[PDB]
């Protein structure tokens, strides 16, 4: 559809053509760390990302994403809250016009510069579209950008964005490890919800990292020279491609950590 983050097809427009956006289990949300609670009943949270094999890097006109071989059990997320194996199949990221907004999730209001995106299916869905459907279909990883120092696991991303400028473009990406995009912690929030974009559906389980990654100005500023439009269109810089934060409903967050 003709979906965006603009005034006239954002957001607040959604829900005309997806009428889910009004849902009970819409992502983001505000993180409200005083009222999540540790939860002692999560397993460990196993990211098994040796195995994971990348593929091209392409500009959809919303975000940019990094596609992964998950025609078997390569790079995978398992424990947690999560019954049995979920298989990386891509990630992207959501970021801002400024430095002070960008995620998609919040922490007690606050807004980060950027919000990196693990997307993982069920593996007993045995595909990523009937998993796509299902209530325990998908598993996003959620992670924090904050700028300050650089993030050398970021680089190969950063300099590969001028290929991919406008829509539609996409470049070979093989040989990137996702590893060197996570923080030293694996503490997390989880809670269920939402594609955070149309079709916005109500089939993901989130964990969302509490320890931010490091990037540096520079690095972010390269994710905002990318373009929304395509070649030989009208230039309209792709920043501010978050969606705000959603109605709670009747939803707990836990938290792996005390
Ligand atoms: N390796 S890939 O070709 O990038 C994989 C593409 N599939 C996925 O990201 C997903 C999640 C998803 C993303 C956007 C959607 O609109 C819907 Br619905 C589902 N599969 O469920
Ligand atoms: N934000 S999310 O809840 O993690 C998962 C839903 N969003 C995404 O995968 C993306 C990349 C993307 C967008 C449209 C597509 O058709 C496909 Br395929 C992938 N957002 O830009
Ligand atoms: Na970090
Ligand atoms: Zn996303």
């Amino acid at each position: 559809h003709h979906w965006g983050y603009g005034k006239h097809n954002g957001p607040e427009h959604w829900h005309k053509d997806f009428p889910i956006a009004k849902g009970e289990r819409q992502s983001p949300v505000d993180i409200d760390t005083h009222t999540a609670k540790y939860d002692p009943s999560l397993k460990p949270l196993s990211v098994s990302y040796d195995q994971a094999t990348s593929l091209r890097i392409l500009n959809n006109g919303h975000s940019f994403k990094v596609n992964f071989d998950d025609s078997q059990d390569k790079a995978v997320l398992k424990g947690g809250p999560l019954d049995g194996t979920y298989r990386l199949t891509q990630f992207h990221f959501h970021w801002g016009s400024l430095d002070g907004q960008g995620s998609e999730h919040t922490v007690d209001k606050k807004k980060y510069a950027a919000e990196l995106h693990l997307v993982h299916w069920n593996t007993k869905y045995g595909d990523a579209s009937k998993a796509s459907q299902q209530p325990d279909g998908l598993a996003v990883l959620g992670i924090f950008l904050k700028v300050g120092s650089a993030k050398p696991g970021l680089q190969k991303v950063v300099d590969v964005l001028d290929s991919i400028k406008t829509k539609g473009k996409s470049a070979d990406f093989t040989n990137f490890d996702p590893r060197g995009l996570l923080p030293e912690s694996l503490d997390y929030w989880t809670y269920p919800g939402s594609l955070t974009t149309p079709p916005l559906n109500e089939t993901v389980t989130w964990i969302v990292l509490k320890e931010p990654i490091s990037v540096s100005s520079e690095q972010v500023l390269k994710f905002r020279k990318l373009n929304f439009n395509g070649e030989g269109e009208p230039e309209e810089l792709m920043v501010d491609n978050w969606r705000p934060a959603q109605p709670l409903k009747n939803r707990q967050i836990k938290a792996s950590f005390k």
